[PDB]
């Protein structure tokens, strides 16, 4: 058996195939522009389920990859226990240029499991739930002098996505309710800790906090914004601020969230975003007719007017404050009473 690669630099990868003399490929899981995940078992430990991400063979994706083991590493040292809800790998290894990380088996991530349900929200409380453990794991990154910078949906995944099928009570059509909602955070590829190099840009654009599209300098409070944007995300079933490009998305958080405060615009040096100290844009183009007729204030997209519903959407709000020294901080997040409707066992991470 030669080890065969595509013409992107994939593995060619087949059932029955060993690796390390130890890992047998039994499924496949995904695949991305960063390679592929592969389920596998272990044959080294008892044939122990994993899933193996498989880098391609090119140089910038071997030292990405590189960059997330060490990170990894790091992260493992200050959670011996693996406690606090991040995807850990138990192995890496260089196979023929191609970086493979092990890690635990997981169930579908929080994008592909909306998408299979055709976009339709997850209750309030998986939601909830969800929001909980969030600001859990990544308080504890937070507090270790890390920032994730690339939160989004689909770097959190369901430990176990099997779903109960059910008539919407509302709706012509069936839904798919998740029976167990604990998730695990992954992909800390991009995490930077406080010491180290800060790049001007971070995170996926929908999920990117003002602070870095105005180039001020960023830091955790990154991720909370992130964090902000995936709760509406989850809670709607459709992205908060689905925009292509730096000028639309200030307007849509104009829109969304009331006006950049003053302070930041004249702090700036992104200056052709403005003119006579607010938003300059053209109303008329595709961008400017699409922001004026889809962006609404926030409270405009809350479901229900019921307490629960109302203190989500303060919370929300709060993590989406412009001001990065203004925005809530998770430690504060947990004590926030949106999260006295948690069962006790949600509570007490006993799901
Ligand atoms: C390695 N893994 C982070 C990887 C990087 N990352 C965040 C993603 O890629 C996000 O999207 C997926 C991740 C996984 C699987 C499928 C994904 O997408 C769907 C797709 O590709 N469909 C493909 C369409 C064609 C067929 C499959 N990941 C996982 N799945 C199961 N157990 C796991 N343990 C740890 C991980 C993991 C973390």
């Amino acid at each position: 058996r030669s080890v065969e690669d595509d013409k992107e630099g994939h593995l060619v990868c087949r059932i029955g195939d060993w690796l390390q003399e130890r890992y047998e490929i039994v499924g496949n899981l995904g695949e991305g522009t960063f390679g592929k995940v592969v389920e596998c078992l272990d044959h080294a430990r008892g044939k122990s389920q994993v899933a193996l991400k498989i880098i391609r063979n090119v140089g910038k994706y071997r030292e990405a990859a590189r960059l997330e083991i060490n990170v990894l590493k790091k992260i493992k040292e200050k959670d011996k226990e693996n406690k606090f809800l991040c995807v850990l790998m138990s192995d890496w290894f260089n196979f023929h240029g191609h970086m493979c990380i092990a890690f635990e088996l997981l169930g579908k991530n929080t994008f592909e499991f909306l998408k299979e349900n055709n976009f339709q929200p997850y209750p309030l409380p998986h939601v909830r739930h969800m929001a909980y453990q969030l600001c859990h794991a990544l308080r504890f990154l937070h507090e270790n002098q890390l920032t994730h910078t690339d939160l989004k949906p689909e770097n959190i995944l369901f430990v176990n996505s099997e779903f109960e099928t059910l008539y919407n009570e509302h709706k012509s059509c069936e839904e798919k309710s998740v029976k167990n909602t604990s998730i695990r955070v992954a992909d800390f590829g991009s995490a930077t800790f406080d010491h180290e190099h800060h790049t001007t840009i971070v995170a996926t654009r929908h999920y990117r906090p003002p602070e870095v599209i105005l180039e001020l300098g960023w830091a955790q409070p990154c991720d909370v914004w992130s964090i902000g944007c995936i709760l509406f995300e989850y809670y709607r079933g459709f992205t908060l601020f689905q925009t292509h490009e730096n000028r639309e998305h200030l307007v849509m958080m104009e829109k969304i969230l009331g006006p950049i405060p003053s302070h930041m615009i004249h702090r700036t040096r992104k200056q052709k975003y403005f003119y006579k100290g607010g938003l300059v844009w053209d109303e008329n183009s595709s961008d400017g007719r699409y922001v004026k007729e889809n962006c609404k204030p926030l409270k405009s997209y809350m479901l229900q007017d019921s307490l629960e519903h109302v203190q989500l959407f303060d919370l929300m709000r709060r993590m989406l404050e412009f001001d990065p020294a203004q925005r809530i901080t998770l430690a504060e997040a947990l004590l926030h009473p949106f999260f006295a409707g948690l069962t006790p066992e949600e509570r007490s991470f006993h799901t």
